[PDB]
């Protein structure tokens, strides 16, 4: 698995091109607090599990996602409720007849995140138990995959580990480093959404990027071989408090009195907690950005390229709003650094915002290769 791909139960690929890729993605399944699997439509996962095993390829079931994670620190740290989350997961490969599990935990003990989530001291211990149980249960040939933050899972402390129990990487076949939505609305100027690198020069974003991430976990115990880059298909829209020109770069002010919307397929919505507020995300998918021809200064766009980051952004004078987002260069260079890194490979969120001529998808096709 080279390249891997996500995709999701709520909006399947009208087509999945096979062969420009290796490991399908099949994105929820939602723990319950009893510790059941659900969330996702049954006929759509035999489905696709049929397409991929016709054509010789891979397909894993994601357990947990950002509002499926409400239950993990609760079901874990509990023996009874430990067994039967495990007996359920281990029904679901037996079921489908999945080639693996990716489990997307978001996350252990953890503020951020869902808000409500459960969290405890322990989560990362815990979940280690749950991989290990996995492979225990499942054999040496299910792909035990986990989607995973820019920083190693937090310690007792709420703090990224610095180091891993070293049976992570002896139990877990690949990291699915989520290296996007780094910066936001949470930081006071512009940032990429998926930055290769961070530089310290630049304040008022987020002190990581892809490369940081990787070299975060590689310093904890994972091996590069069995680290993997994430990549969007999708880009983030901030409103900037001040024009970007070409004499001014990505770095500029931004609002945070509250996120703009993105295009149509960013709908308000709150996190799974008793009066939370909902919220647009600000995102805006490859499609809407490929045929409003903001890549190519139309629509009142103009289109820029951070260096630092490595990633295109644009800007619209109406409305004072910047789009970072990735292209098919911002993308081959994330598949330039993966192959000089001895990455496992690339895995990208989500297969249906890709244009119908697989612009993005054929951007990463080196690291197979």
């Amino acid at each position: 698995q080279k390249l891997s791909a996500y995709v999701v139960d709520w909006d399947l690929p009208k087509s999945i091109a096979w062969d420009k890729l290796d490991h399908i993605v099949y994105a929820f399944a939602e723990p319950t607090k009893d510790g059941e699997l659900s969330g996702f439509t049954d006929s759509q996962l035999k489905s696709v599990v049929q397409e991929a095993h016709s054509r010789g390829k891979s397909i894993s079931l994601s357990v947990g996602g950002w509002t499926g994670s409400l239950y993990f620190s609760d079901l874990l740290k509990s023996s009874s409720s430990f067994d039967n989350f495990v007996s359920n997961l281990v029904d679901v490969v037996k079921e489908y007849d999945l080639d693996g599990l990716n489990l997307d935990w978001e996350y252990p003990n953890s503020p951020n995140g869902v808000a409500c989530n459960s969290k405890d001291e322990n989560d990362t211990a815990n979940y280690l138990k749950l991989f290990k149980a996995l492979r225990e249960k499942l054999g040496s040939k299910t792909i035990l995959t986990t989607a995973v933050p820019t920083a190693p899972f937090n310690d007792e402390n709420q703090q990224p580990s610095t180091k891993l129990d070293d049976n992570w990487a002896s139990t877990v076949d690949a990291f699915y480093i989520m290296a996007y939505d780094v910066n936001g609305i949470r930081d006071k100027n512009a940032g990429a959404n998926a930055p290769l690198y961070y530089s310290p020069k630049v304040t008022g974003v987020e002190p990581t990027s892809g490369n940081d991430a990787v070299k975060a976990w590689i310093a904890a115990g994972i091996p590069a071989e069995q680290l993997v880059l994430g990549v969007p298909f999708y880009g983030r829209v901030s409103k900037t408090l001040e024009p970007i020109t070409a004499s001014t770069g990505l770095y500029v002010p931004i609002s945070q009195s509250s996120q703009i919307k993105g295009d149509s397929t960013d709908e308000k919505a709150a996190d799974p907690c008793p009066n939370a507020v909902a919220t647009y995300s600000g995102q805006y998918i490859w499609r809407t950005i490929a045929q409003e021809g903001i890549a190519r200064n139309s629509s009142g766009w103009v289109t820029y390229w951070d260096d630092i980051s490595k990633t295109p952004y644009a800007y619209s004078f109406s409305g004072s709003k910047v789009l970072s987002f990735d292209d098919a260069a911002s993308l081959q260079d994330k598949v330039d650094y993966a192959k000089k890194q001895g990455l496992g490979g690339v895995m990208l969120w989500s297969l249906e915002m890709d244009d119908d001529e697989n612009t993005l998808l054929n951007a990463l096709q080196d690291i197979r290769k």
